[PDB]
């Protein structure tokens, strides 16, 4: 086993555990100290302002089995520091009988057992658990957990009747999920729900959402309400919230609903950020944020969805969402969205961005597997006076379209996400900002023009305000991670409306994946204007690449160029001419990011370790 | 719910959780503070000389479950008192993959990891297990926990490669069952396999039983051997050390050998106690002692049995344990004895007394069920002078017998067991003593005479010798437990050599069972003798009888009489006449026995408590 970077790569199997630990590794975003991690869960604002951010972990291992809550806390979403109890890092761990196969997905109730934070959260046992299998009832339910010392650690309930666990019946038969409880206030569904109280006797002010679906028949996202205000113990389900269909898709823009919900969440949005109105704001959307499985060929069969939804009311208590339109909260390697309400009436979202090692050939060198994408704001994205001529506006796949009265413009409305300005502030101060002269792209232009400041390490980002002709058959965008025999290309092709990140040559290391990324991006045109406009956003953070386009489209990606020097950064064209040039203005690279945990040692890996023989006998997890 | 024990019962199904804790409790033995218990486990004799006894045990709960060691300590077998710790009396529990679904019998290494007492026990974890069901490898395997606290607490090993658990792999194919290690040192045994050591490369000073079987081909008890002395990870399986046939019965005094062994050990003895030569004594006897189960038609299809072996090596380096004769530790309702060296060279057992409440109709009641037997000393029982015309002498069934030269006397060994001396001593001196004047039962005894002085509670103690003639058919003994209503016959009948306890009177309450019991015992006739001699010592506990005749045989069972004034005791007679007489002297009535728990009150119960509906979904437990 070679480390020199400075020539090709060797047989990198035959290096020892950890060994890559710092090679390709994010320093800039929420990451655990070492070992496996996936979903973002118990995800709070604690009462001194600071956030509180939970995750499925499991240290020393690199696949996923035992899985807990590994934790830690920020004032500002950027700069984090580790819990350290007994079990480490760790504060909710499998214990009992009802969780001891996995503590699951969990959200947070503020005011909850005892006034304490409290964590409603999927408590998994024994037996066939998954979408594609015959899961019976019990091997999924819900339990509860408070925390006295603000999430340094968590008290379960008692086992038994009248306590944990405290969902465990199956709402319908047949699911093939059912988990990741998402607790939330919602003064909305509260005034919707305030005729039909005598039908169900649930009066509470928390609902929750469990996720799942039907053999057969598609996925569910099941609604509950809380029986009673101030306790904790009883739920009343009421129906189901969301029906799609056995991998139904809405479209092109759209993703597949799959076959069953994972990690879904209910929110109120305004153009603002969150809405806490009871319906009476008329700019307020509702939104319910969800993972979908096998309803997707590659990214491991999974779609981390989102849908603008109108409510109904039934006859029986309970609730229909019917989906107004439907889009994608990433179109790359992320899943397991999870957002949370934080001060100044603002929905923060953050989802796991998994490696691209799907064979698990570098994993054990590595020492780690996984990321959090960045923190993003939520809020209703309003387009103005869009011009009706804007190719394909009217299909209104994943935004609605509202015509000026005299029919000559339109308002655009779509889920909005961009990533928290505590983020931008502290990432831009704590670089070296160079501001870029624009570029006309024409005739002249290279495939590739390197800036004219470049990035010294891995840890950068880049934007740019990308013009185009109307009628543009030209491509551009950004190529990363570059040296001469390494690179990155993000494409945008405004003919065809695809983002793409093109991954052929992203690295010499051939075990990583290199399959081309695609996004769907509408270029919304303004009355008036004879060009449209992308305004492109790349974070680069260790083997992250995290893509922003015009505060609506999010694609998370990995690249891991084995040199040293694949590093470098700039422009890319094609197809421009003369005639068909792209005007790139606004061009700014910021060099270094910030040190996201700046207590922790560059390398805190703490050695693997193997289950053994036993792994294998038991059958739930790999055991490594 | 009337408790007038001076009026016939009423419906005691309608009485509250544990309304009858105190009616029909033993008070003078080893029994749980409330709750569910079954088999002694973790015995050993501490630093200080007190006595540490561990059990399995279900708090709050009157069927198994969840099952954890509860503990206590004595420094005289017969005055406890309870740990108490962050979990109560319990000192191990279910807590982790490998042990979740209980953590069943263990026993002691004194000197094990960093020199502190270590528990191998066995761990369950999920899974069918059951000698009828089909159960796998990883359901049962082998733990270590060590105390740094004298048994106040126990630290187990980490889970996963080279720590726990310790022994996984099933020695075996299609095991009937896999547990209840038994660890031991063995200075005959290390003789035995000195030669042999190359080839199995396992030089440990400690061994350890498995019990089990295999389907269809009856019990097994599996023979492991400690790789290397001071280290406890590695332990080599040698071989079957006793190998038995599917429902195999050596006869009538020996019980069934059933389809599959639990709670077995090893041990060797001579006339004064515990053994530990090499070999090189004579008079030092192999023990194996076990229970065995599904070769009985009644008493939970369970039988604690015995044999003495002869040890033969196998050219693996392995050891055969041949039965050289068979018999019964006790012929009662108890079950899962285990015993352990205590200094002074002697070995003490210690069974569990079940309730006689198969149907489980006041169990709630009650609040609690099971007790242990008294403790036991194990020693060769040497009878000298033996008469060759004793009948049935020369089947040799549960006895050896060897010749004198001249062939006119035999010397006959057994297992004895009798009662630990500090018991003995501490009842006696605690107790009211009324010592009785011997009685001849002739044509003028009646059926019943009640003792000169009578009990004044559910608490004590009797003996008696019984001399009869060498051809009587009558047949005598005691009346315990009794009024004019309800009383409890214990008869012994020398023609058909046959022990009973008869209950069909001994309660008024008849969910109770009222089957009869029954020992087998042996009057060896010595040379020169014109009689035979019964000496017969019963203690009465609340609601447990337990007899033992002539230091050899025990038969424990329970009677649970309504009516307060059922205390009384006589003796019993049937048959006596003129010519067939019976003597009875070394009358002895003991009134009150010992407080065997000082600072408990009278109620420890804490209530009891339901799992839930989630409890038939894990079917694991029945959850109450
Ligand atoms: C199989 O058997 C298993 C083992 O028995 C069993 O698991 C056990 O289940 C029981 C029962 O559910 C659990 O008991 C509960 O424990 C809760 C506390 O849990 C935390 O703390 C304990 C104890 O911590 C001490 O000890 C440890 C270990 O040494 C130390 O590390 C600690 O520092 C601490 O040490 C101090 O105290 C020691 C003695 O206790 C001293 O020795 C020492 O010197 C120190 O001073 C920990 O062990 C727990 O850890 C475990 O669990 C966590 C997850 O929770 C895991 O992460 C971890 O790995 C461990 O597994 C944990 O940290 C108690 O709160 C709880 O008691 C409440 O509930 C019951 C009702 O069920 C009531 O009877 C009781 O009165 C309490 O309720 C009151 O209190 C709260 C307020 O605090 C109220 O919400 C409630 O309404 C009520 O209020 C009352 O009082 C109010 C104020 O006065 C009043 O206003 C009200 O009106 C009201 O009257 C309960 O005891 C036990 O933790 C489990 N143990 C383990 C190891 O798992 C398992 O379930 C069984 N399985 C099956 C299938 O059956
Ligand atoms: C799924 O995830 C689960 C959670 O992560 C996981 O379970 C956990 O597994 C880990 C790994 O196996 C366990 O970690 C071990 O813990 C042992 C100690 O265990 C006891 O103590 C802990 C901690 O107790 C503190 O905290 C609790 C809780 O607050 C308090 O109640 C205590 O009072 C105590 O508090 C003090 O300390 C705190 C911080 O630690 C402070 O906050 C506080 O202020 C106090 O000061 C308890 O939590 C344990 O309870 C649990 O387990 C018991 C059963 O054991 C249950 O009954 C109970 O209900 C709980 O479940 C328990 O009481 C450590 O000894 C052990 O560390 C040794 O082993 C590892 C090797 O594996 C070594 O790395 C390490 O160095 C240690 O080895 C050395 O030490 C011993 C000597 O002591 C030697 O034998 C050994 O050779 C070695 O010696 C070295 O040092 C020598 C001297 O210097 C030198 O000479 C030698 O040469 C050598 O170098 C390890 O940390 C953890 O307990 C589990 N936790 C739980 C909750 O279950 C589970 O396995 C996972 N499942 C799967 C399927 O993967
Ligand atoms: C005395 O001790 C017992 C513990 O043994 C305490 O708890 C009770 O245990 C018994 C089992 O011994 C439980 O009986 C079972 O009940 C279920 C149905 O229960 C439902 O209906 C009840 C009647 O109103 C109700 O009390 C229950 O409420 C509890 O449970 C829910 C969770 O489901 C929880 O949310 C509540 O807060 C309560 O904790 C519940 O709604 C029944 O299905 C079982 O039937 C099986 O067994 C019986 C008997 O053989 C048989 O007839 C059936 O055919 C079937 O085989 C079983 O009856 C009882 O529910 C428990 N009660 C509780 C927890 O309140 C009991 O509390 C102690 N008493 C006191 C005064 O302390
Ligand atoms: C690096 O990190 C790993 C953790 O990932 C550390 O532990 C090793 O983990 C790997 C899994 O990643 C284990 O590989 C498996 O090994 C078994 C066979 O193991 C046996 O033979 C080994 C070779 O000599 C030996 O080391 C093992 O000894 C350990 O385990 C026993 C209990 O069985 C214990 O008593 C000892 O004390 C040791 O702890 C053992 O005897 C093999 O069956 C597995 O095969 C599967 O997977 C591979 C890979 O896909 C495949 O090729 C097979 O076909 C099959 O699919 C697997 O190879 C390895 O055994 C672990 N080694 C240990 C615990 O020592 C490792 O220690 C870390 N290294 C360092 C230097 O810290
Ligand atoms: O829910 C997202 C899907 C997903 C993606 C990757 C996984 O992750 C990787 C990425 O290459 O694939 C491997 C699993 O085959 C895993 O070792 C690795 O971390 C995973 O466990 C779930
Ligand atoms: O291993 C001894 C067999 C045995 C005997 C009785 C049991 O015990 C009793 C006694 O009536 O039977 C009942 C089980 O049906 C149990 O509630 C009760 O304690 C038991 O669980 C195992
Ligand atoms: O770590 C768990 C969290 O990860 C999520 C989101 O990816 O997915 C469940 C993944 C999963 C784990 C084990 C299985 O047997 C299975 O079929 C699917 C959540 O649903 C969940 O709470
Ligand atoms: O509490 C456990 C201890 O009790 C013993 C002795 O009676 O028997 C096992 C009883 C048993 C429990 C659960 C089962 O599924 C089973 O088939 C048998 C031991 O073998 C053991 O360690
Ligand atoms: C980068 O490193 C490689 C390999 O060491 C080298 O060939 C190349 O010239 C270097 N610089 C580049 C590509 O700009
Ligand atoms: C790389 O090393 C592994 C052993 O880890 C070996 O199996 C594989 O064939 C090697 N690949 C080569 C030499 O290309
Ligand atoms: C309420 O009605 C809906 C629509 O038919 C149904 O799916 C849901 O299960 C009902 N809720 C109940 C029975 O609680
Ligand atoms: C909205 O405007 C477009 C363009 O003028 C027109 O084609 C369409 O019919 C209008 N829709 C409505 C509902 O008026
Ligand atoms: C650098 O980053 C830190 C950590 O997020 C932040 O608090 C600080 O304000 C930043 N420095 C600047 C903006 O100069
Ligand atoms: C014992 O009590 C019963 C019922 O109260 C009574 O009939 C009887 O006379 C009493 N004395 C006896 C049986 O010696
Ligand atoms: C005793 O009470 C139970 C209720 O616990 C009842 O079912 C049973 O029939 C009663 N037996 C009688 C009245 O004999
Ligand atoms: C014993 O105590 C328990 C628990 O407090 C109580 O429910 C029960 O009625 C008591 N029984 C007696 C006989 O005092
Ligand atoms: C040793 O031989 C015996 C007798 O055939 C056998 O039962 C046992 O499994 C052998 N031991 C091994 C293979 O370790
Ligand atoms: C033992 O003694 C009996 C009675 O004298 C006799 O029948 C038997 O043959 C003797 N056995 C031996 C081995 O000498
Ligand atoms: C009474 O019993 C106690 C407890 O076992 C014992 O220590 C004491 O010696 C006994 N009293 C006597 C024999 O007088
Ligand atoms: O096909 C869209 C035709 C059209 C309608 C109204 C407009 O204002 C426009 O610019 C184009
Ligand atoms: O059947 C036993 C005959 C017998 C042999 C030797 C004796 O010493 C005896 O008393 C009887």
């Amino acid at each position: 086993c070679s480390l020199d970077q400075t020539v090709a790569p060797g047989n990198l199997t035959l290096c020892g555990n950890a060994t890559l630990f710092t090679t390709f590794r994010p320093k800039a975003r929420f990451i655990a100290p070492e070992g496996w991690m996936n979903a973002p869960m118990g995800l709070y604002q604690r009462a001194d302002g600071s956030i509180h951010a939970g995750y499925q972990s499991h240290p020393k291992h690199i696949q996923w089995g035992n899985i807990s809550q590994g934790a830690a806390y920020s004032s500002d979403f950027t700069s984090w520091t580790d819990f350290n109890g007994s079990e480490g890092y760790k504060t909710i761990w499998p214990s009992q009988i009802y969780d001891i196969r996995g503590v699951f997905d969990g959200s947070i109730i503020k005011e909850g057992i005892d006034g304490y934070p409290t964590i409603l959260y999927t408590s998994t046992s024994f037996g066939p658990l998954g979408a594609t299998l015959n899961e019976a009832e019990g091997t999924e339910t819900q339990s509860l957990a408070y925390t006295t010392d603000d999430g340094a650690s968590w008290i379960k309930l008692g086992y038994g009747a009248g306590q944990n666990p405290v969902i465990y019946e199956w709402p319908e038969t047949n699911l093939t999920g059912f988990r990741d409880p998402y607790v939330f206030q919602s003064p909305r569904l509260e005034a919707l729900l305030a005729n039909t109280t005598s039908i169900t006797n649930a009066t509470g002010d928390h609902f929750a959402t469990i996720s799942g679906g039907v053999h057969g028949d598609g996925a569910r996202l099941f609604l509950y309400r809380q029986h009673t205000t101030g306790e904790f113990i009883k739920w009343t389900y009421l129906g189901p919230l969301v029906t799609t269909g056995y991998k139904e898709s809405y479209g092109e823009w759209s993703g597949n609903y799959g076959i069953n919900f994972e990690t879904a969440g209910v929110t109120r949005l305004n153009p603002a950020g969150a809405a806490w109105d009871n319906g009476s704001d008329t700019t307020a959307v509702d939104f319910v944020t969800f993972g979908t499985e096998q309803g997707r060929a590659d990214h491991q069969n999974h779609w981390p969805l989102w849908a603008a939804v109108d409510y109904e009311v039934r006859d029986n208590g309970s609730i229909e969402a019917v989906i107004a339109y439907s889009g994608v909260q990433d179109w790359g390697r992320s899943y397991a969205y999870a957002s949370f309400p934080v001060e100044g009436y603002r929905q923060v979202s953050v989802g796991w961005i998994y490696e691209d090692d799907d064979n698990v050939i570098l994993a054990k060198q590595f020492g780690y597997q996984g990321a959090f994408t960045l923190f993003r704001d939520l809020f209703v994205k309003v387009v103005e006076n869009v011009s009706p001529s804007t190719p394909g506006l009217f299909e209104q796949a994943s935004w609605s379209t509202k015509n000026s009265t005299d029919g000559m413009s339109v308002t655009v409305t779509t889920l909005g996400q961009r990533v928290v300005p505590e983020t931008l502030a502290a990432y831009k101060g704590n670089s070296t900002v160079s501001t870029l002269a624009p570029v006309m792209l024409n005739e002249s232009a290279a495939a590739y023009t390197p800036f004219s400041s470049q990035p010294t390490d891995r840890f950068y980002a880049l934007t740019g305000s990308f013009e185009f002709g109307l009628n543009t058959t030209a491509k551009a965008g950004f190529r990363v991670l570059a040296s001469e025999e390494e690179y990155t290309d993000i494409w945008f092709d405004p003919a065809s409306e695809n983002l793409t990140v093109v991954r052929t040559a992203s690295s010499l290391i051939k075990s990583f994946g290199n399959d081309t990324e695609l996004a769907k991006v509408k270029l919304y045109e303004i009355v008036g204007a004879e060009s449209k406009t992308l305004n492109l956003t790349v974070f680069v953070d260790g083997s992250v690449i995290e893509i922003y386009a015009n505060d609506e489209v999010a694609l998370s990606t990995r690249a891991y160029p084995w040199l040293a020097n694949s590093t470098g950064a700039g422009l890319l064209a094609d197809g421009t001419t003369a005639g068909d040039v792209v005007g790139v203005s606004g061009l700014e690279l910021w060099d270094g990011l910030v040190d996201a945990w700046p207590a922790r040692p560059a390398n805190t890996s703490q050695g693997l370790v193997w289950d053994g023989p036993t792994a294998a006998m038991y059958g739930l997890f790999a055991g490594y």
